[PDB]
């Protein structure tokens, strides 16, 4: 399952999330916290998840929220580096999708994280070319959950 | 305390710190997995924490110690980048801690992972000088569990 969606991972697909990557990637706090704050905004309800967190709204000066989005490109960064090897990347993505399943986040609340990287995406002009690339790495994560 | 910790990485033990991963950081999988596995062999008590990763003596070949060891060098990769700014270093160590406090596992279980970082760093020329950095580095996260 996590295979046939890392199948769908095609050359043009891969040069597409490692050319975005190395401007998305150069600024992990910066455009880590877009993410998460951009994803509150959208979508109010995924806080509830959050709770240990603390006060979201403070962005960047919350020292666990800011901790929480470094730590998650740091993912994506991982993802990236394993493109080349399907083993490597499978191995990885079940990794990390554990402990989402323990914290019952189905596949369709984490798709919710598509918004806010398109929108991250297109604040450094990257067209829905390079949004349907990375929509293509979060469905591998999807299908492991 | 965790700042107090971090307060102890002077300049030459950031440098010796960045010097010894460039090499290290180089082979994540490789190294990462020869980390884990010298871990189990000298402190065969810490496998009862890893049960879901089956059976760790397959090293390589199993799928899940293969993408944890991975995933870990990841977070030294974080700790590494975040040397600049002791505010970040903190909340991404923090991060990390959260986990493994979940899990029981207490600064003295965790100082265990500072023989295996000897080993590897001697199998690739680096001595007790960069294996006292990263002690120090491992101390940081040792003051928030
Ligand atoms: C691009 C997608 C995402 C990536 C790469 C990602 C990555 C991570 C990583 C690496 C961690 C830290 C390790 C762990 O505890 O598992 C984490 C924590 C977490 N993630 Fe995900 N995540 C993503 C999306 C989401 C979404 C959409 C939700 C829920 C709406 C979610 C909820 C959580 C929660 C609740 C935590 C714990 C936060 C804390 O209390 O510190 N994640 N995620
Ligand atoms: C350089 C030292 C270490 C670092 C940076 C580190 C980092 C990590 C990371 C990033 C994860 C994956 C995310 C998570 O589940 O929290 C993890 C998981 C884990 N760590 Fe640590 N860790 C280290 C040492 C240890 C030690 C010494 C133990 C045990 C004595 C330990 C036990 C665990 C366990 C049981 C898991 C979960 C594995 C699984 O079920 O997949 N860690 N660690």
């Amino acid at each position: 399952s996590v295979y046939d969606a890392a199948a769908q991972l095609t050359a043009d697909v891969k040069k597409d999330l490692r050319d975005s990557w190395k401007v998305i990637g150069s600024d992990k706090k910066g455009n880590g916290v877009a993410l998460m704050t951009t994803l509150f905004a959208d979508n109010q309800e995924t806080i509830g998840y959050f709770k240990r967190l603390g006060d979201v709204s403070q962005g960047m000066a919350n020292d666990k929220l800011r901790g929480h989005s470094i730590t998650l490109m740091y993912a994506l960064q991982n993802f990236i580096d394993q493109l080349d090897n399907p083993d490597d990347l499978v191995c990885v993505v079940e990794k990390v999708a554990v402990n989402h399943i323990t914290r019952k986040i189905s596949a369709a609340e984490f798709g919710k994280i598509n918004g806010p990287i398109k929108k991250v995406l297109a604040s450094k002009n990257f067209g829905d070319k390079y949004a349907n690339a990375w929509a293509k790495l979060v469905a591998v994560v999807q299908a492991a959950l």
